[PDB]
């Protein structure tokens, strides 16, 4: 087998064109660009009227904090950027279903955690979880000691973008599940 396996190669290829580092008033977050001018951040990143990407202020046209049908926070905020550059459309890589895997990779890219690729192993649906005081729905859980600064990180498996890191309790990490219908 190749030294660098399919999960890693997929993560790196996804990151190169669809992950940027965004700075809000709450600091730097890994940020997935989904299509056109649409990206996602952890809701607690609290994007304001603008964010910094690549040292430049980029206006935010809209920010939509996602909730499930019962009103429960999903901890995903969809933001729309005022700029002409379009993100490679990766919607086809986002599953229609909340998706588990035996082999997930957490992708983080900030000045604190530059080019971080971690195979977190099993990614399992958890559902409703109180994340340190923030009630959250549709979470995924992995057994890896994630830390502050990694939120916004992308969870992938080969061929799919399945979650966005939002929390952790010391020994485990938690992601907001991604579904294609969020972006269509
Ligand atoms: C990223 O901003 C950060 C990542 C956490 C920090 C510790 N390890 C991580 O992976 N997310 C949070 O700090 C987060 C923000 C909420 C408003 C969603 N809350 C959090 O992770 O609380 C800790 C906790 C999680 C689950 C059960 C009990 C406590």
């Amino acid at each position: 087998h190749h030294h660098h396996g399919p999960g890693f190669d997929y993560a790196v290829a996804m990151a190169k064109r669809n992950i940027v580092t965004a700075t809000t008033s709450k600091g730097e977050f890994t940020m997935l660009g989904v299509h056109d001018n649409v990206a996602i951040l952890p809701t607690h990143a609290s994007p304001g009227e603008s964010i910094v990407i690549d040292g430049k202020e980029v206006e935010i046209l809209d920010a939509k904090a996602l909730e499930d049908q019962a009103g429960t926070n999903l901890e995903i905020t969809i933001i729309t950027l005022k700029r002409n550059e379009k993100f490679r459309d990766i919607r086809p890589h986002i599953p229609t279903q909340i998706t588990e895997t035996n082999d997930g990779v957490l992708i983080v890219n900030t000045s604190k955690y530059p080019n971080m690729y971690v195979p977190v192993g099993a990614v399992t649906e958890q559902g409703y979880l109180n994340l340190g005081g923030r009630q959250t729905a549709r979470t995924l859980m992995y057994n890896f000691p994630t830390r502050a600064g990694q939120c916004g990180g992308v969870i992938t498996c080969t061929g799919k973008v399945i979650g966005m890191h939002v929390g952790g309790n010391g020994s485990h990490g938690f992601a907001a599940a991604l579904k294609r219908s969020y972006f269509t």
